[PDB]
């Protein structure tokens, strides 16, 4: 912070004393089922050595959680959102940059505990017919134990360069009614893969033994929000001032089965069945400093 | 945030040099026991490349939870919200769109621990007799614990569009008496679904069995206030500067019957026995910036 | 938040530019032992749809744990307050309405716990004779916790409507000397309710067997103090800028009575055997906008 | 809050535009060890129904824990506070009245916690002359834990009217050399009430035989500062503008007794032996704006 | 902090009245997998004793987590990067000289608990044939108890000089599959270094047998972005007011490989065998306070 | 703070309506490996009885913990940081004074819980033979446990004068590959002090089994960066306005030794076996205001 290098506090920010343009350009995706809007606002500070372009990617992808075959009550298939993607590129030929982004990837951490113990302890007996008894022991233990969080799902960021950047929102895992938790590679001998498995044994028709949606991430279902910025910046000698964007919106869905054996229900996971993308070019008129679709 | 991407904080938000024009809205829907209100704000913000509308629906839906019906001393039923709901729709032909909207949901997140334990123990023993023994051994323990915090309710964003947007509050799982917690699926081989139980052998009216409201999640009885964001985005040159809306407040209650069986009480619930939907068209004129129903 | 829609914090928000007229106005109920004020706000913000007025309600109402019957030294009772209420009212014959008010309903949580533990063991013995003995074994171990914060009293609002609006303060449970906790249900076959009982079977006068005011909830004595908001809109265009709202504050008791059985204490409890009841008329007038008792 | 009711922070609180005028009043009472401060303020908001007077009481009332009385090296008396107040106090006949108070009493709450535990271990045996043996076990464990934080002193506003407010400041239990904690009701058969037992058996004087003051709670002995305000409303049309005010400083002290049995040390306490007492007489006067005793 | 010595907070900080110059300067080195930033800000504020550069090194190095060697079905290595680097250096001739820089090194903490307990207990036992028995023992056992938080990486300020500073985040330990952490050096006789082994005995080849990158720290693989400060002072009166600096990113990448031993998977982990450099030299203009590459 | 004692917040605060001269000074000690900078500001409040001057020492001292001599695979030494100091003195002439420093020595505190557990147990006995047998047992037990946060060097304000002042930072503990933790006296009779031993009884050369400084306190290594700050007050009337101060930044190393036993390896820590001192001396003129060096 700038505190710590004993500067006033804000003393390095840009924008102070320049006219913010704004702007809101929404588009809805049927076929795909996303809401796309992004937020923008040009900054061009000129105590900056080049303008500026913020890029705020809304909005909110549906998860569309949904028994998709049904073949008899032996079997049938779900598809679920494994993935959520945001991604944005500059053309080849493009002079402007992308500069920053957030949110970033955190390093994530856990905590580790030892424990050792030691112990002694005697012991007297005896009985009605006189015979007393003695019994002395000792005893030492190590423990160990490993605590973590783990969230449903984990927001990374996309290795970027300064022509593209992108987010990818994955499962992680999840607890299914208090079990678990399970994820796209958990495998039990007898029933396979848990994940959306609402009951073991069952007697209903397959496409109703998978688990509820309240009772699984709203994000699966509902849907995600992306909520990312983007920081794009300009020279402003570039000879053309004319910069396309291109904005991918991307679901990823899995395909989750459930098939009675004779005794008992048994899942299986297939990754990456699916792939919805949507795809807009936002053009950037850095001169009258407007964003349009 | 802003700060991350070395901006001067709310450099980008719109506003500024605005005047914003406010309103409130209030309309009881005594047949559907729902006090709604709507606080709308309009920003016409000449730097942002539209006008905008803020619609904040809150007020609140009476919960209704109540016996309503009894066959007998041993038979009666309780109704309950299992979901509250609140949507916002924008006529298809309207070009007006949903750009934003708060709450939005959520990655939830749980706590994993792993626990590894290994011990030796050494023991001697003797009688009065001058016998000496010993005893030697080893253990080795592995656990697993899940940590998860479960609301009462959950608040949830549905898939939005850009002409709808709608949440919807539901029944999670509820501690009924420190027991549980129990969900619209518990299931007891001798009590069924003790969700609202009372006591599981008592010898008193069955009307007179169903838990106590007080000792329930209030938003069951007293009711939930919702308080959703909702933001229209609105062109300037639009030729129609007017915009119809219909706002949707909806309660959805399930069955929760109980019987006496001979021995003891036994709980059933039936799934959204009934819809309870209270709709209201709006009128929002952009050049006089007021909404009116 | 506004934030979060990304518009200038406060933004929407009214009572900008408005001169705000505002007062104070206090009754004692002696007969009912309530310190009642109304502290309340006149906002008539031009860029806002409606004149606005927010009625504060405070005070407080006295507890009046009190150990009032005594008959005979193996029988006395205790009354308590249950309940605390705040409520508003509107005439039928009012224009004026009730839009907002907080509190509100919060969604409860827990948190939920689940263990799962299996282990293995050797063990080896030995006597001063040559034998040897072995021991080999294994174990499971499945564990589940349920966790959650129980405050002494709960808070909530009561079901509004545009005419009327309240709050309820009920008991929810309480520690009696490190414990249980207890409710107004709490049975055990040998002491009964034992919610106030100081001594289980103590040798004293029966009215000085029960627990120390001191050492119970504060509200149960000394009392609690309401701090609702309700905020009324009015039309500035309405015929009749006048109206009268009355406002009620109320205390429900029971009965907590003890009576020696010949080994031991027992105690019972009635509930809602008073109400006490103060209601109180103020005129509000919006062009002078004053509020008047 | 105000943002919960979209108003403006701040836009319904008093003072602005407003020359408060402030004040400080000190007594000391060496009689009753009683440093006595009263801080005022009085804000005439024009915009306001009424005048108004805010008195903050602080000070500090010494706690005075000592050994008093000493009979032989068997017995010996230490007073102790259990509880300190401070009130105001209005004669009937003025026409102020009391409006407002911090603190006030809050609802305590405590957290439960219920665990239940299935379990199941196998077994086999052997010895070198052949012999196989086996075991099987199940089992079940059902538990609660009550967690709660308690302090020392409790603050608790005492009901008020529109004459009078006032607070007690009550000893509520403490810890004692790592045991208990004890409170004024604590009895042990054989050691009686061990509070402030140094020893349970230690060859020494009675007299030196009382906790180090240092090992409790310092309110019990440097005194407790009280810090609480008094908000008092006046109307401006009253023809007599000024106001008499009573403050009354207060200590109640309890009689903890320890004598020697013969072969241990037993406590006995007696409750609210002495009452300190200061009480002093304030001057208002509504138009110079001033305080005086 | 300032408050803490009596001063108005942020009286010593410097930058006011000052116009300070900002930029921003991305290069992406495709074969180094590096988009690399630099924010500046020139802050020549005539009341400080000298000109000040604040450098902000960001932008992102990527993972590249990836199998890069496959001899066979039953051996392959992955490369992993074990530390992410940020250098600036400043020629040995050059006046100006760094100043400060942020973050620094913390000091690490951890927890420790020690239980000491003791315990006795009694036991009657008896039989059908009238045989009667007893037991009375005894015990004490002490723990021990360590807590630490472990972060997967670690971000390390090198010790700086006036000429050079720079940051390093390693690689500290890691979580695989609930199992470990794991780090550099761990070692199973049977298994070797499990870092990044995703089976122990499954029957894939080799380049199969690596965990799956989304199941580790993202770091590894997406990336790490920098977000470091490093002050630069010049003195006013320098003859050559331009000063070169290099600005160097790097990632180092260990060997993990695995192989079939004929039972089971076992890897191996080479340090630091590969490490990707990038440097670029860029020119300070102290008095055209611009910063060009 | 102010706002405890009713005064506006900042009112007694030091540096308002004046211009405060700040300034940076460098020098870096290469012999010692030490980065030292002053961040300087002269405070000439008018409203203030004297002149002041915040010394603000920062910096960083480089661990430097590296393998100084390997005499056979046997032996080999370890030189450390065991301590880090900073100190400024006025020479004994000198009228200015040492005013404030920070930090200071904060309170430490730790957790202690005491536990008391008692209970019972049946258990009925049954075989074929006809033979039923019991059991009744009873059990108390009593532990406690010490919990508390130990950081891996304290930092420690040396006590001051009016002429001198300074800070040492302290190794305290550490933990090693999750045992320990270990400190300056740790001791075991098979393997001495293993504070910094890699392994116990690894085959490799003693050079090679030390600890890794990744594994380590990053102080070690790398380094402390010191964030001290001294004020120092001056008479304007003082006869000489020029004052001398010194300022000493140092290292303090450990000698640890490694040995092998022949059956193990065996630790030593000889402690301050080398001290690296670095002097310097400013000048201070307050009446240009200007600190140099």
């Amino acid at each position: 912070a700038d505190s710590d290098i004993n500067i006033k506090t804000g003393t390095t920010d840009i924008g102070s004393n320049t006219t913010v343009k704004t702007g809101d350009l929404v588009t809805y995706d049927k076929e795909n089922g996303m809401h796309k809007k992004v937020f923008y606002s040009f900054i061009d500070d000129k105590n900056h050595n080049k303008k500026l372009l913020v890029i705020r990617t809304k909005g909110t992808i549906a998860g569309q959680y949904r028994v998709y075959s049904e073949e008899g009550a032996n079997k049938s298939g779900l598809a679920w959102p494994s993935a959520f993607k945001v991604q944005l590129q500059l053309p080849d030929n493009e002079v402007a940059q992308i500069s920053d982004y957030y949110p970033r990837n955190s390093i994530d951490t856990k905590e580790y505990n030892s424990t050792l113990t030691y112990g002694f302890n005697g012991n007297v007996t005896g009985d009605d017919t006189g015979k007393i008894g003695g019994l002395i022991g000792a005893n030492v233990s190590i423990g160990h134990t490993l605590k973590y969080v783990q969230p449903d799902f984990k927001t990374i960021l996309e290795s970027p360069t300064d022509k593209k950047v992108g987010w990818k929102v994955i499962f992680n895992n999840m607890v299914n009614q208090n079990w678990g938790p399970y994820d796209r590679d958990s495998w039990n001998p007898v029933y396979g893969n848990q994940l959306f498995m609402k009951t073991r044994n069952g007697s209903m028709k397959a496409a109703d033994n998978f688990l509820d949606p309240n009772k699984a991430s709203s994000l699966l279902s509902s849907g995600f929000s992306p909520d990312f910025a983007t920081v794009i910046t300009m020279d402003r000698k570039a000879s053309k001032q004319q910069t396309n964007i291109d904005v991918i919106y991307e679901r990823v869905r899995d395909d989750y089965q459930l098939h009675w054996t004779s005794t008992n229900w048994k899942g299986t996971n297939t990754k990456d069945k699916w792939t919805d993308r949507s795809s807009e070019r936002y053009k950037i008129d850095w001169e009258k400093e407007e964003m349009t679709n």
